[PDB]
DNA sequence: ATCAGAATCCCGGTGCCGAGGCCGCTCAATTGGTCGTAGACAGCTCTAGCACCGCTTAAACGCACGTACGCGCTGTCCCCCGCGTTTTAACCGCCAAGGGGATTACACCCAAGA
């Protein structure tokens, strides 16, 4: 059985929704 | 149409540092009184805004015809989409460099200061 693999476009929108719902700082603290 | 699959939301559960309630003053807010000038009100004016006519004309709309920018569809191969391996951004215990107590056996005698 071939392992699960999302088509190009699903995880992108998932990350869009996740980062639009949360307001945490996306840039790291020490490098900035 | 239909199922297997990893990804996502809500519920026991918990406790802790952030959110919330209380006390003493004391320095800012309040009261009362004396100056007082910038603000409210009346008056003159003429310039500036407003409405309308005479004569003029380049600007704006409808007509004629096609075309080239506008847009759907096709062939390609590409470089991101996504998973697996450590690693590089720091985080975390024993070497071989010196600073020091210790010694010069055991028992006895002589001399000379506080």
């Amino acid at each position: 059985k071939k392992p699960h693999r999302y088509r190009p476009g699903t995880v992108a929108l998932r990350e869009i929704r996740r980062y639009q719902k949360s307001t945490e700082l996306l840039i790291r603290k020490l490098p900035f």
